[PDB]
């Protein structure tokens, strides 16, 4: 039971193809980098869990007529993603961040960096913060039901819970299949 089989059984094809495309863009081979493949898949999966469950009307009121609260920037070629990020910044009268974000939040008009860690969410928050400063909001999640967020009006309680349930579900299935070892190494 190898990582490639695991990925096929546990991720949607849209997620898998975007992850593999990203790896190919950076000249990395999914067959030779199975930990990396899983990590990219789960990160993109989280971006979509967040984007697929959060909506706005014209007033800007939240629901779980409607438009998505978030646009996913991750999982497209960087040539395209830079156009998207600059376009969204300029459209909303905000600075274009110098780093390529993961999401754009139409509610708050902020870019978001998503981080997944097998360590302490806090620690990873502060690493990304040291680099990104005030340029973007941060959403950091761990496998052990921890998280660290940079602002009040970002993800709600149910959204936090759904991200964390999914990560916990994936870790459980990896451990069941003796593949969690692969990520630790
Ligand atoms: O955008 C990302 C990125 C993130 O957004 C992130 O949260 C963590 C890590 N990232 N990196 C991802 C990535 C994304 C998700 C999970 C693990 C990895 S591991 C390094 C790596 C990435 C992509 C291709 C590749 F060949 C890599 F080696 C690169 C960092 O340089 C900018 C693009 N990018
Ligand atoms: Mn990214
Ligand atoms: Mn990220």
């Amino acid at each position: 039971m190898a990582m490639d089989t695991f990925i096929t059984r546990n991720f949607q094809t849209t997620i898998i193809q975007k992850a593999k495309n990203t790896m190919a863009e950076f000249s990395e081979d999914p067959e030779l980098q199975p930990a990396m493949l899983f990590n990219i898949c789960v990160h993109l999966e989280v971006c979509y869990v967040i984007s697929d469950m959060n909506f706005l009307d014209e007033e800007g009121k939240s629901y779980t007529n409607l438009r998505p609260q978030y646009e996913v920037i991750e999982g497209m070629p960087r040539t395209i993603a830079w156009m998207v990020q600059r376009s969204l910044a300029q459209e909303h009268g905000i600075e274009t961040p110098k780093y390529l974000a993961d999401l754009f939040d139409y509610k708050t008009k902020r870019f978001i960096e998503v981080g997944i860690t097998k360590g302490l969410a806090d620690d990873y928050f502060w690493k990304k913060k040291e680099k990104l400063g005030n340029s973007m909001e941060l959403m950091i999640f761990s496998y052990n039901q921890d998280y660290s967020l940079s602002n009040e009006s970002s993800l709600d309680e149910e959204g936090k819970g759904r991200v964390l349930s999914r990560l916990t579900e994936l870790q459980a299935e990896l451990s069941l299949k003796n593949l969690w070892q692969v990520l630790i190494g």
